[PDB]
């Protein structure tokens, strides 16, 4: 209606039902839009984000749509806190989901999680869009067990310098290739690297990558050409796929299209 562009949701259309989580970015709530449609309402913590930049980016992000990418529905920008309105993912964080041993996952399910993410990432790569912080903690799981990629690109707007710089205490060192750690070279291939780590996290049922190392030690390990090694649940073929993401030379890492092809081949051969 009047006073709300195509990217703007009227927050008066929201019904708040349950709190989903709280952290440094703000608070996520489960709710309804116009009494009917499930949504997540992501409430941006005041002072945490470069808000005008985020809002301008949100307008572009409205055009991104893929069944394995958490759908952005709009933003609420007229009051503080700012709201991001997205698709609701009832089973929450992938990292926590993986760590719940009750699921007793088959490896076919683990590969399907990898495929879900790979499809979303191929889509983002086709649009020349980087995630910039791909990891199990930034994937979500819906009521049907489908994994979708969440908060893609959000790190560009985070004001906490501990998060954003390669030498910061909250920087995703364990998901970063040597060229990121050494000289902040972000590219498609740093997303590829992170995706390999994410496959590792999935097959490890949510273990911390390099769990016995600090971030500093991890950076040294990977600068010396050393790597994560094969999760017990990963077949040789699955391990080959994740390991291909970790070539020292960024140009020798696959694309998401190639990874997707590889994953599908393994599903045909093994699942
Ligand atoms: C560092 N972390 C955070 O500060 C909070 C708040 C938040 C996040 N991202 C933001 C972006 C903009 C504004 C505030 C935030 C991430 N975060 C979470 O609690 C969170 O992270 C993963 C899962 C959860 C909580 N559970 C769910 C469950 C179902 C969902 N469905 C759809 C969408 N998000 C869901 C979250």
């Amino acid at each position: 209606g009047l006073g709300y562009g195509s990217w703007e949701i009227d927050p008066k259309d929201l019904t708040f039902l349950k709190e989903l989580g709280t952290g440094q970015f703000g608070v996520v709530k489960y709710g309804k839009w116009r009494g009917q449609y499930d949504v997540a309402i992501k409430m941006i913590k005041e002072g945490s984000m470069s808000e005008d930049e985020f809002i301008e980016e949100a307008k572009v992000m409205m055009n991104l749509s893929h069944e394995k990418l958490v759908q952005l529905y709009g933003v609420c920008t007229k009051q503080r806190p700012i709201f991001i309105i997205t698709e609701y993912m009832a089973n929450g964080c992938l990292l926590n989901y993986l760590r719940e041993m009750r699921h007793r996952f088959q490896t076919q399910q683990l590969l399907e999680m990898c495929k879900d993410v790979c499809e979303a990432m191929e889509y983002l790569e086709s649009k020349q869009f980087l995630h910039r912080d791909l990891a199990a903690r930034n994937c979500l799981v819906n009521d049907q067990g489908v994994v979708k990629v969440s908060d893609f690109g959000l790190s560009r707007y985070v004001l906490d310098d501990e998060y954003t710089s390669s030498v910061g205490s909250k920087f995703p060192v364990r998901w970063s290739p040597p060229e990121v750690l050494m000289y902040s070279k972000f590219s498609s291939k740093s997303d590829i690297w992170a995706f390999g780590v994410l496959m590792w996290e999935i097959y490890s049922l949510g273990k911390m990558p390099y769990e016995r190392f600090t971030n500093s030690e991890t950076a040294e390990h990977i600068a010396q050409g050393l790597r994560l090694y094969r999760p017990h649940l990963a077949s040789e073929k699955v391990y080959t796929i994740m390991y291909s993401c970790w070539h020292e030379k960024a140009d020798e890492r696959p694309t998401f299209k190639i990874l997707l092809s590889n994953i599908l081949d393994v599903m045909d051969e093994e699942s």
